[PDB]
C-alpha cells in the first residue's frame, strides 16, 4: 500500500461518467502486486456499470486477469451478470462450470468455497442464487460419475423463500446428494424436505420424486425430529404440509407420529381460533380429521381415547387427553367422533374408573349442548345425530341389562 490509494477511490467515485470515465480508466491500468491490488475497485465499478464502455470494461478485465476475498467479491458481484453478458470464463459459466482462468480454478477449490462462503448471504440476487444452486448440482453430478456444509447452506437459503425454479433446483440437488448417499444430519435433510414440499402435469412429476426421495430417507430418530418439528413449526405451514402431502407407507406412520402433537398443540389455542379472520384455516383441519378418519387412521381412536389408554393416577396426562377429547369432539359430526361399541364397552375396560366416568359425563355434556341450541358454529345432520344417540343409548341399556341382571 502506498499514499496512492485516493486515486483509487476516484475511480470508483465516478461509477458509484459513462463515457469519460472508461477512457483513463482503461488508460492508467493499461500504461503484478499492484495489478492485485487495484483488482477490486476495477471488478466492483464494471460489475456496477454493467448491471460500448462493455467492451473496454471487458477488455480491462481480461487484461487484469492474463486471496479468499477476491473470489468472494468476483462471486457476488459477477454471479447474477452471467445471463445478461451473452469468453474463457463466461462461455464455461454460462453452463455452470468452473471458469477457465488458472489463478483461482487450481485445486489445493478457491472458487467453490467462495461460492458456498457467500451464498450465506440472505438476500443474494435471486439472478445469482439459480446459478450457484444449478453449478452445486453439475459438481455434484460429477462426483457421482465417478459435504454436510452445502446441506446447511442450502437449510439457510431455503427458509427466507421459496420459488417454483428454487423448489425445483432444491429438490433436484436434494435428491442428487441422497444418491451420494451424504445422510449416513439427518434432521438438517428431512427439514429440507419438508420445506420443499410444502410449496406443492409440471408439478406432479416433481411431487412423485419428491415422496421418492422421502420413502429412500425413511430408510435410516425420524418419528422423534417430526414430532419436534409438528410443534416448533406454526400451525400454517403444518396445515399446508399435510394438504400438500395428502391432498384429501409414509403417510400411515407421518400420521400416527404427527395427529397427537397436532391435536395436543392445537388444543390451546381457542381464543385465536374462534376469531373470524383465521376461521378459513379451521375448515382444513377438519377436512384433515375427517379424512384421518374417513378411511386412513385408526390411530385416531386411540388419540381420541388417550385420556384413558395412558394408564397415583397421572392427573396431568388424563387432563391433557380430555383436552384432547374436547376438541375432538366439538370438531366434526357431532354424535359421530365415539361409536356405539365403545361407549357400550367402556364399563368393563381396565382402565381407572375415573377416567371412564369423565368420558361418560362429558359425552353428557355435549348431549345437554345439543339440546340447548348451540351445537358447532355452523340440517339434516341435526336428524341424523338423533340416530346416533338412540344407538348410544340402546347399546348401554342392553349392556347395563346383561351386566346387572
Amino acid at each position: 500500500p502506498l499514499p496512492i490509494q485516493t486515486f483509487l477511490w476516484r475511480q470508483t467515485s465516478a461509477f458509484l461518467q459513462y463515457e469519460a470515465s472508461c477512457v483513463s480508466f482503461e488508460r492508467v491500468l493499461v500504461e503484478w502486486e499492484l495489478v492485485q491490488a487495484a483488482l477490486p475497485h476495477v471488478l466492483h465499478c464494471t460489475a456496477t456499470l454493467l448491471s460500448v464502455a462493455e467492451t473496454k470494461l471487458l477488455h480491462t478485465l481480461h487484461w487484469m486477469l492474463l486471496s479468499m476475498a477476491t473470489v468472494e467479491l468476483f462471486v457476488f458481484l459477477f454471479a447474477p451478470l452471467v445471463h445478461r453478458i451473452k469468453l474463457v470464463i463466461w462461455q464455461p459459466m454460462w453452463e455452470h462450470r468452473q471458469p477457465g482462468v488458472s489463478g483461482f480454478t487450481a485445486l489445493v477449490t478457491y472458487f467453490d468455497v467462495a461460492v458456498l462462503r457467500c451464498l450465506l448471504q440472505p438476500h443474494w440476487s435471486e439472478e445469482g442464487t439459480q446459478w450457484s444452486l444449478m453449478y452445486y448440482l453439475q459438481r455434484l453430478r460429477h462426483m457421482l460419475e465417478e459435504l454436510s456444509v452445502v446441506l446447511k447452506a442450502v437449510y439457510l437459503v431455503l427458509n427466507h423463500d421459496i420459488s417454483s425454479r428454487i423448489c425445483d433446483v432444491a429438490l433436484n440437488i436434494v435428491e442428487c446428494l441422497l444418491q451420494l448417499g451424504v445422510v449416513p444430519n439427518h434432521r438438517l435433510a428431512l427439514t429440507m424436505l419438508i420445506k420443499i414440499v410444502k410449496s406443492l402435469l409440471r408439478h406432479q412429476v416433481f411431487r412423485e420424486n419428491a415422496q421418492n426421495c422421502l420413502t429412500k430417507l425413511y430408510k435410516l430418530q425420524f418419528r422423534q425430529t417430526m414430532r419436534d418439528y409438528v410443534n416448533k413449526d406454526s400451525l400454517n405451514n403444518v396445515v399446508d404440509f399435510l394438504h400438500a402431502l395428502l391432498g384429501f407407507n409414509v403417510e400411515g406412520i407421518i400420521v400416527s407420529a404427527m395427529f397427537k402433537s397436532l391435536i395436543t398443540r392445537c388444543a390451546s389455542t381457542t381464543h385465536e381460533l374462534h376469531s373470524p379472520e383465521n376461521l378459513g384455516l379451521y375448515c382444513d383441519i377438519r377436512q384433515l380429521v375427517q379424512f384421518i378418519k374417513e378411511a386412513h387412521g385408526n390411530v385416531f381412536r386411540r388419540v381420541a381415547l388417550s385420556a384413558l389408554l395412558d394408564s397415583v393416577v397421572n392427573l396431568g396426562a388424563i387432563r391433557q387427553g380430555m383436552k384432547r377429547f374436547q376438541f375432538l369432539l366439538n370438531c366434526c359430526e357431532p354424535g359421530t367422533i365415539p361409536d356405539a361399541s365403545i361407549l357400550a364397552a367402556a364399563l368393563d375396560l381396565e382402565a381407572p374408573v375415573v377416567a371412564r366416568a369423565a368420558l361418560f359425563l362429558e359425552c353428557a355434556r355435549f348431549v345437554h349442548r345439543c339440546n340447548r341450541g348451540n351445537w358447532p358454529e355452523w340440517q339434516k345432520l341435526q336428524w341424523n345425530a338423533a340416530k346416533l344417540f338412540y344407538q348410544w343409548g340402546d347399546a348401554i341399556g342392553v349392556r347395563l341389562n346383561e351386566l346387572c341382571h
